[PDB]
């Protein structure tokens, strides 16, 4: 440079000291007393496709009860600061507050292993295109057909303090630039939601929301033709800052394409000019180009099996380690490989002895078992005021669930008290509000949990807490 | 254990458990009647090795 | 998908069988303001992210 030019350019300069997020292992300090918790068996016994209610009234008869769900479970443990110990000498409730850590999980599943089968009685498929022998016949009206299909094979299992958060393709509106026509394509957007107990997983599909998405409601099949489809927002779940919504996961998946179909119905977007060579005859009007795979879930095998097998939770993925803020744990199990829907029938009359269709009613059912058994450290907080102050920033409730904070009681200014509260020009003076709702998580369905009155200090009275004292070192029994 | 699903049935009966209305639509014609709606499928359990 | 009469893509082609080639650009480290930067001579020494 040999000339003095006026001004510069870009600095990227540091930034402002942030109060960062830290790991509990900071803060939450860890004792030697360890507590067995378990359910005694979770059975579910329910219809694979659509709840039987009945015909006038608007009861749940039969439950739908599928092994493609989400299996949602909300653990409820006691309060460490009400529970009794045999010893409360250990910390100081003065200066110090205590919360349950997850050391081990069992998730144990009960039913044998095999493969369910679901398919829509009118399925939107014209023909097969995997190998046509001549050209489509003329498409009438109402095409439709009876299809099965074995959906994509799942297992999963996120376990967390928060309830996880799924991904699937909703309907958004378009921006108000568009002419829009009926029959239009609907414009797709990402929603975010908490995954609760009873939502369909991805099936080979896609996660979307065929509720909104096929007004068709004939090209997937009766499960989920009229459920959202989710996926688990991995993404998004390691990503939190705290790391509260998932802090251990597992998945397998596997799916390969079995049959290849068509899709009836008007062409929304016709194959360019410039995509073919137009034909003649025949071939004069193109066949639907609108193709989707049926999918397949392959060989269920038990040695790729995720479940029945203790987790030692160790490191965390995020920040939290494993410590179950608000007394709480959130199991979220997908088992699709314990899917086996048995048929039953029942006959109409018990007499006759040749076999005739009209004599007998089938039914389908399914049936799910499960049995959870964590292994619960137990940890304490001693709340200064810089402690204090990161709980309070990362979850408001902790603080006030724990009595602590020794905030100001009534926060108020000056309040109204109208004399001759009887009068009939003193507008309403009735001083005597309703209560409002408490808990946010009403809103969601879970497979609500009691752990209350379950935990037990001897581990080696319980399966996964002799394989935890095993894989620990000590024994507990130096009896006799 | 292991096992696949080998090929996909349907079952024949009287229906006991219908359909509501509100999971599909109505069809005209040779699709006015629901087919069965009762699915099984075929096992196999798949190769057998040393 | 583009209209019949004009060619403006209204909706793009997004298979998964497209290359996703990203060209991540990065910011220049010569213009970093550290708060030593007598780690770095600007007279005979130049900056680059590995």
């Amino acid at each position: 440079m040999s000339l003095w030019l006026p001004s510069e350019a870009t600095v990227y300069l540091p930034p402002v000291p942030v109060s960062k997020v830290v790991s509990t292992d900071e803060y939450v300090a860890r004792t030697n007393i360890y507590y067995h918790a378990g359910t005694s068996r979770l059975l579910a016994v329910g219809h694979p496709y659509f709840p039987i209610k009945k015909p006038n009234n608007n009861k749940i008869l039969v439950p739908k009860v599928s092994g493609l769900q989400y299996r949602v479970f909300r653990i409820h443990l006691p309060d460490p600061n009400k529970f009794g110990f045999p010893d409360t000498s250990f910390y100081n409730p003065d200066t110090q507050r205590l919360v349950w850590a997850c050391v081990g999980v069992e998730v144990g599943r009960g039913q044998p292993l095999g493969v369910g089968i679901s398919g829509h009685p009118l399925l939107n498929k014209l023909d097969d295109t995997e190998n046509a022998s001549a050209y489509a016949a003329n498409a009438g009206v109402d095409n439709r057909e009876c299809i099965s299909m074995d959906y994509k094979q799942t297992q999963l299992c996120l376990i967390g303090c928060k309830p996880p958060i799924g991904e699937h393709w909703g309907k958004g509106s378009p921006c108000t630039n568009v002419a829009v026509n009926p029959g239009d394509c609907p414009p797709l957007e990402l929603i975010n939601t908490v995954i609760q107990d009873g939502d369909m997983v991805d099936t080979g599909f896609g996660a979307m929301d065929f509720t909104t998405l096929q007004a068709n409601k004939s090209e997937v099949p009766l499960d989920i033709c009229t459920s959202i489809c989710k996926y688990p927002d991995y993404i998004k779940m390691v990503s939190e800052p705290y790391g509260d919504s998932l802090f251990f996961y597992l998945r397998r998946e596997q799916m390969f394409v079995r049959h290849l179909f068509n899709r009836a119905g008007a062409v929304g977007e016709n194959v360019p000019d410039d995509l073919y060579i137009k034909g003649s005859g025949s071939t004069a009007n193109l066949a639907s180009s609108n193709y989707f795979p049926t999918p397949s879930g392959s060989m269920v095998t038990s040695d790729a099996q995720i479940f029945n097998k203790p987790y030692w939770l160790q490191r965390a993925q995020g920040h939290n380690n494993g410590i179950c803020w608000g007394n709480q744990l959130f199991v979220t199990v997908v088992d699709t490989t314990r899917s086996t829907n048995m048929s039953l029938c029942a006959a109409i009359s018990t007499s006759e002895t040749t076999y005739k269709n009209t004599n007998f009613k089938e039914y389908l059912r399914h049936g799910e078992e499960y049995d959870l058994q964590f292994i619960f450290q137990l940890c304490k907080i001693t709340l200064t005021a810089d402690v204090m102050t990161y709980i309070h920033s990362m979850n408001s409730t902790i603080l006030e669930d724990w009595n602590f904070g020794l905030q100001p009681p009534p926060g108020g200014t000056l309040e109204d008290t109208y004399r001759f509260v009887t009068s009939q020009a003193i507008a309403c003076q009735k001083h005597t509000p309703p209560a409002p709702k408490e808990d946010p998580l009403k809103k969601y369905t879970f497979w609500e949990v009691n752990l209350k009155e379950k935990f037990s200090a001897d581990l080696d009275q319980f399966p996964l807490g002799r394989k935890f004292l095993l894989q620990a070192g000590l024994k507990a029994k130096p009896k006799f």
